[PDB]
This record gives structure tokens, C-alpha cells and sequence, in this order.
């Protein structure tokens, strides 16, 4: 039904779209792109410290929290 | 009916609590609150330069455009 696509369509630009999973909550100051903290975490800690998206480099300073809802 | 209550619960999320009316797409990186940019824009040209949510102050450094969806 069409109430239906538009509540997928509003869970889908509140999710993270790395993982498809979970919900934005994470933000990289180089960039300015947003993801979940999981998955930017577990790139921090493993090393992998570049922007999912754009591929900027990020160091520890370099990413927060943050709440949309 | 149900489904709108949902689609109306997300569209608020979405959007920028101090006009209620644009949609969130600007931060703050002193605090990491989120606002639209015409909000924090004209608050910053005027010199009202604290943050609507929790009054940290910010500078022309300090906020930058997001985007969610
Ligand atoms: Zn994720
Ligand atoms: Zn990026
Ligand atoms: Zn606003
Ligand atoms: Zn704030």
C-alpha cells in the first residue's frame, strides 16, 4: 500500500547504509557523512579508518554520536 | 489509522525542532545537535551564536551541512 512504501522509504534514510541495519547515529567531521557508531567503530578499531562512503581518512577526533531519532 | 501515526512520528524526526518545519540537515560540532541550516544560518548571522538546543556557543567553524534524506 502506498502509507506503507513511505514508511519503508523514511526507515530506509534513517538507516545506516553501510550495514542496512542499523540506524544513524554517527557522524565523520571530515566529511560530514553518517552512519551508525557500530560501523564506524569497528572500522576505527580495525584500522580501517576511511569514510565508508567518500573514503576520506578519519583518525579518533574525527568521529561522534550523534541523535536524530 | 496506524500507519499514519507512524509516517507522521517519522516525518517529525526528520525534522528541525526549533522551526518545526525544514527538514534537519545542518549540525553543530561543539555539542553535535542537529538543526536545519537556515535555523543555525541566521542565528549565526544575526550573532545569536548558541546552540537552540543546549546553548553552547558556536562560531563560523563550528556548523556545517548534513545530509540524512
Ligand atoms: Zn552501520
Ligand atoms: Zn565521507
Ligand atoms: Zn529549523
Ligand atoms: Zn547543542
Amino acid at each position: 500500500e502506498i502509507l506503507m512504501e513511505e514508511i519503508k522509504d523514511y526507515k530506509a534514510r534513517l538507516t545506516c547504509p553501510c550495514c542496512n541495519m542499523r540506524k544513524k547515529d554517527a557522524v565523520l567531521t571530515k566529511c560530514f557523512h553518517v552512519f551508525c557508531f557500530e560501523c564506524v567503530k569497528t572500522r576505527y578499531d580495525t584500522r580501517q579508518r576511511k569514510c565508508p562512503k567518500c573514503n576520506a581518512a578519519f583518525g579518533a577526533n574525527d568521529f561522534h554520536r550523534i541523535y536524530i531519532g
